[PDB]
């Protein structure tokens, strides 16, 4: 009782692109959108999320900490003050703490990406929400429904508990 | 008829780490190993692969073209001329051709990471075979059996047809 379809970019034998499928999933949202992403600079996908929040959908976004200022800079160039949108909460996640060869203290990255809508459908895979994934790279995603979606819901809650308010805010 | 389990790094409730489960998957190979990977510098996983080859398992490895020299540098430090192992074939895959605003043509990257053993079991996810995924980063994989494995076999064959002999070789 889990069903899975594969999609690719550039696209193969499927009618929609990965980016067009992400837009559809967000337009179809009725209650909640949960997103985990490493880099998010795509203006078209951002515009779909803001529209959903204006309809009354609760939006929770978890971003890799090292790359967060790329997202904030895009939203400001769009004229948007994302801080002011009450139906959206944006928080950052760090990787492990570690010591380098020279003894300095750094943290790694959250290498995770997925989109979870209404606790019933997930898109999971290697596509990041930036221009390079449209024009330069090969990538793939799964569209997932059924019992496995509950395991993504539990992982989202665990990451939300770990996450912090962004330091730039 | 597809079963999927999740594993994390750092580990959550499961006994084995992601790296221990990769080693297990390789040791259990009877006929064929098929690997697609973006960066491969982990000496311990490479030793498992070479040992499988010596017992007569056929090994096919597809690496991101722009990161190939990191693999070659590792195999040379270990004192192994990998190009002399007849049961291993290593080939590279490029991203899309694109033209920058200064006119120069470039290519992007293959962002895809999976291990397929005996056409029957896959590990798919965000874990790359390098020291930073052990010590620094947060990552996750799926362990997949059943009908979905066929779709990973088809994608492997399609990348294998695209791939080239590395230019050093
Ligand atoms: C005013 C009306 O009620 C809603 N406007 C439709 C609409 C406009 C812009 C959009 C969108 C949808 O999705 C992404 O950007
Ligand atoms: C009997 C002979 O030495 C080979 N089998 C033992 C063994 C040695 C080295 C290995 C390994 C297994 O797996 C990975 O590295």
């Amino acid at each position: 009782g889990t069903h899975i379809d594969l999609l690719f970019h550039p696209p193969r034998a499927h009618l929609l692109t990965i980016k067009e499928t992400i837009r559809k999933m967000i337009k179809e949202a009725r209650k909640v959108i949960a997103l985990v992403m490493d880099i998010f600079t795509d203006v078209d996908i951002f515009k779909e999320i803001v529209e959903a929040s204006t309809r009354g959908v609760s939006v929770y976004i978890l971003l890799d900490e090292s790359n967060f200022n790329h997202f904030l800079n895009m939203t400001e160039k769009q004229g948007c003050s994302v801080q002011r949108l009450r139906n959206i909460r944006v928080r950052t996640v760090k990787g492990q703490d570690y010591l380098s060869k020279t003894g300095a203290k750094f943290h790694g990255k959250m290498e995770q990406k997925f989109l979870l809508v209404d606790c019933q459908k997930v898109m999971y895979g290697s596509y990041s929400y930036m221009w390079s994934f449209e024009k330069a790279h090969l990538s793939m995603v799964q569209i997932i429904t059924g019992q496995l979606v509950e395991s993504f819901d539990e992982e989202f809650r665990t990451l939300y508990a770990r996450s912090c308010v962004p330091s730039s805010f």
